[PDB]
């Protein structure tokens, strides 16, 4: 395996970017921390559009749907995107359910508005929607619940009574850092309670699995070997770059350290190590 | 390995039984199901008692204090029995909480008040109880919460930052079976998503952990080598038996099946295989 976590810069990283087609980012821990945009993210990102480099994203985020996501990117700073850039576990969860509901020609969501937005968009039917003057529940969907209680969890286990409905997870982040230091309960979490008392395994939608980027595929052709993948979390994004093909650049803005990435080199663990790292992806930007 | 997965009868369970100075029994799907008892278990039990044999009941139920389980057994026929004998996950997890807190001379708790009155019994101070007109939280209990929520996993995550402040759990029992065929999220699913947001791993107080061993051997003399060890889930008492060279006796009448146990058996995970079965515990009566 190539992975050796190499420092990316000097005439390597002019290298390297030179010959990318394209910047596959993720998110949080990227090109921001919050409310707080990395400093040089943005000039980053101009300066790619400019060298004609072609930039996309990929978020596990399944709180906003796509409207207000592309509103949170130009608001820290990330100006003149197109939403059609922009892929997160709840866009694809809604595809891919739309893809494989079973039945001839309904959905229970454990998470919030902005996910279910984004579902009913697809053209998708959630359980909990008004009836017709009551629809046959085929999918249990996990998302961030921030309402999650142990009635919902027993709801969704009743549904998964029934081996035919699907059980989809958007994510399984298990947590994720908040500004004052302390962390939220991710959607791994609730997967995981979701998981045990029924007995089940979830499909898994978001990185790392190779579904968000058969997804990201769907509009865009991607070369695998000519595009970067950047991230701040080995077991998602590196893991998520290492199955996709791509080369992958872990920043250390976010939530892994390099001692984890070098540890995980060291036990010859080569799918959680990424190509290279940079300190922040500031850093990129001299090699265009 | 000794354990071979014979059905116990004729003159071996009369061996069995003769030599036996006495038996733990776990209690659901074991003794009965919900409001019904086995028939012919509380007669097993009377006999037991004329033999001379010692009876204890080993339970990873969280959710009745002592005197209330008590009260469960004798209405559910079985009579004459004292309070000493039963020992639940409620009771050893007050007592193991007792013996480890740490700090000089507060428990965080999800679940019930059952659970909260057999703590305060054991002279434990809970968060939530009122203040000295606010203490430090040095464990995090998760027991069987049906009030379990989002906001209580954040809090419980918050607690366990602090490194040195203990997680525990009652049991790991993922669901258990309703009288109606339906199924109710058990204390590992909840535990499962405290660990996963924290990142911690749970003390397990419950079988299949030695601790409930060890809570039992503490006021009683049990010899391993000739108590028996009858419950109905082999990942749990089964296990529990193995674990504490106890001779194991899987009963039909509960969670577990009979082919699970011999697929166990083919593939060689002899701590998961029962020395002996039974159809039900009444089929024990005839070797005394
Ligand atoms: C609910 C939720 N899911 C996922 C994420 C992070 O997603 P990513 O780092 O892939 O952009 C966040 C980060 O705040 C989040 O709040
Ligand atoms: C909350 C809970 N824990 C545990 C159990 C079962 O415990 P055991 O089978 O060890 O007696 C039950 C069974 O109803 C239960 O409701
Ligand atoms: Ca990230
Ligand atoms: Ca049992």
């Amino acid at each position: 395996s190539l992975a050796r976590c190499e420092r990316l810069r000097g005439a390597a990283l002019r290298d390297v970017l030179g010959r990318a087609q394209g910047v596959l980012f993720d998110c949080d821990g990227v090109l921001w921390n919050g409310e707080r945009a990395v400093p040089g993210a943005p000039e980053l990102l101009e300066r790619l559009a400019r060298a004609g480099k072609a930039a996309l994203f990929v978020s596990n985020n399944s709180r906003r749907a796509r409207p207000e996501l592309a509103l949170r990117f130009a608001r820290l700073g990330f100006g003149g995107l197109r939403a059609e850039q922009l892929f997160s576990s709840a866009l694809c969860a809604a595809r891919l359910l739309r893809q494989r509901l079973p039945g001839p020609p309904a959905v229970f969501v454990l998470g919030g508005e902005g996910l279910r937005a984004e579902l009913r968009a697809a053209g998708l039917r959630l359980a909990g929607d008004p009836s017709a003057g009551a629809p046959r529940v085929r999918a249990v969907l996990v998302g961030y619940d921030e309402h999650f209680s142990f009635a919902k969890l027993r709801e969704a286990c009743a549904h998964l009574r029934d081996p035919e409905c699907l059980l989809v997870a958007t994510d399984r982040d298990p947590w994720h850092p908040l500004s004052d230091g302390s962390r939220t309960p991710g959607t791994g979490s609730l997967a995981a309670a979701v998981e045990t008392a029924s007995g089940r395994q979830a499909l898994v939608v978001g990185k790392p699995s190779p579904y968000m980027f058969e997804c990201i595929t769907e509009n865009f052709s991607i070369d695998p070997a000519r595009t970067l993948m950047v991230g701040d979390r080995l077991e998602t994004d590196i893991l998520f770059g290492h199955r996709c093909g791509m080369t992958t650049v872990l920043t250390l803005t976010g939530v892994s350290r390099l001692e984890e990435a070098q540890a995980y080199l060291a036990a010859g663990q080569h799918d959680l190590v990424p190509h290279y790292y940079v300190e922040s992806i500031a850093d990129l930007t001299e090699g265009l």
